[PDB]
């Protein structure tokens, strides 16, 4: 005796947008052409192997870690209860690269964020 089955395949990734990330406090993984990269260390702008990509966005969160909602910008800061307000960290995203690998892996890249790069991994790629 023996058995006989098959399987298809189709694609399975992470299927989130940037703002998912900071809404739920991922600062250290971003979204960039329906993937998810994990950040590992700061690297020199000549690590870089060529520009594949840009994130080029900017949010905002409070110390809890909250998505700054348009409504809350647009007010004033300076005003007369300096208790009843919150902090506001901005986050501006940079340009994306590619590290210097010269393969066809693509596994890791290079994302810039506070106008410094740092180095990133395919997060989607492992089961970690």
């Amino acid at each position: 005796g023996s058995t006989m089955h098959f399987t298809d395949d189709n694609e399975n990734d992470t299927s989130e947008t940037m703002e998912s990330l900071i809404d739920k406090g991922k600062l250290d993984q971003v979204v960039y052409d329906d993937q998810l990269y994990h950040l590992k260390e700061k690297v020199d702008e000549d690590k870089k192997g060529k520009v594949i990509g840009a994130i080029g966005q900017t949010f905002f969160v409070d110390g809890d870690g909250k998505r700054w909602s348009e409504e809350e910008l647009k007010e004033p800061y300076i005003s007369n209860n300096p208790d009843e307000i919150r902090e506001k960290k901005p986050l501006r995203y940079g340009k994306v690269y590619s590290t210097n690998e010269d393969s066809d892996a693509k596994d890791e890249i290079i994302v810039e964020f506070n106008r410094e790069y740092y180095r990133a991994v395919l997060i989607k790629n492992e089961k970690e």
